């Protein structure tokens, strides 16, 4: 059974292009929130992520390492996969959209 | 960057079977320990789970259900796991070891 519990740090971590990426093409940004976090889950034990509800807090994602897991590494490897989708170049044809 | 962060829940959970073959069988206990926590990440991606570094504590898990997941929906995952490893069976045969 649960004997005992303890506070353990979630984090709020804001990743700016994200957050911009859903401000213009947000069903784009849905399909590679997604994949996202199912990636760093499939590739990594040691931390949840997770989108939150809150529309107005899309692009930010809760981080929750593990006992012993620096949070700094735990970004660093969010930010790889991150990174790899090279979402700047949607940006160069947002004026279209004008 | 990170932006806030704020307190979560990070459970200890005993389980009673895994404790009484750690003081019997240790090597065993720690195969198992390990298949079972290796499992249970590579099947689940809604918490966290893994041992205590304190052998006075082996037997028992930390666990951190990510926001919005059912602390006792986890629990009985995990047993579930637990039980498939049928521990009951090696106790049959501890009084070989007197």
């Amino acid at each position: 059974m649960i004997i005992d519990s303890q506070s353990v740090v979630q984090y709020t971590f804001k990743i700016d292009i994200l957050e911009k990426l859903y401000k213009f093409l947000p069903n784009l940004y849905h399909s590679i929130v997604n994949e996202l976090v199912e990636e760093l889950h499939l590739e990594n034990n040691d931390f949840l992520i997770g989108t939150y509800k809150d529309l107005s807090k899309a692009g930010y994602f809760y981080v929750i390492p593990a006992p012993g897991k620096n949070i700094d590494d735990v970004l660093k490897t969010i930010m790889i996969y991150v990174h790899d989708y090279e979402i700047e170049d949607y940006f160069e044809l947002e004026h279209h959209h004008h």
